[PDB]
């Protein structure tokens, strides 16, 4: 499923992601965007031989279990795949466990690189919530 902006939002909210660990909703839809462009079913192989999964392309190297990621782990305990369903729970639930992990949302390479500092309340600006 590709989101629209504010579905996504509302999703997200619904789904407890607001403020959570002080992240406001708007980092999370920015996040999303530049992880996914908001394609629930997006993945991307990475040089070490893990794979990014979801909208917020959760890696295989510790937080998901793909059966191809030799030495990793799976800290979530979920197959990558609930990664890329139309309902975002897993990766919510997934990602609360990766924000919480010490560094925030810096797990995040392109929230870090594209998002934060930024006006982003600008992602969730116009959407009824
Ligand atoms: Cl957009
Ligand atoms: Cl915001
Ligand atoms: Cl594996
Ligand atoms: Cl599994
Ligand atoms: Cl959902
Ligand atoms: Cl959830
Ligand atoms: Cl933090
Ligand atoms: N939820
Ligand atoms: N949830
Ligand atoms: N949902
Ligand atoms: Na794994
Ligand atoms: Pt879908
Ligand atoms: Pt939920
Ligand atoms: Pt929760
Ligand atoms: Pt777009
Ligand atoms: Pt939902």
């Amino acid at each position: 499923k590709v989101f629209g902006r504010c579905e996504l939002a509302a999703a997200m909210k619904r789904h407890g992601l607001d403020n959570y660990r002080g992240y406001s909703l708007g980092n999370w839809v920015c996040a999303a965007k530049f992880e996914s462009n908001f394609n629930t079913q997006a993945t991307n192989r990475n040089t070490d031989g893990s794979t990014d999964y979801g909208i917020l392309q959760i890696n295989s190297r510790w937080w998901c279990n793909d059966g191809r990621t030799p030495g990793s782990r799976n800290l979530c305990n979920i197959p990558c795949s609930a990664l890329l369903s139309s309902d975002i729970t897993a990766s919510v639930n997934c990602a609360k466990k990766i924000v919480s992990d010490g560094n925030g949302m810096n797990a995040w390479v392109a929230w870090r690189n594209r998002c934060k500092g930024t006006d982003v309340q600008a992602w969730i600006r116009g959407c009824r919530l």
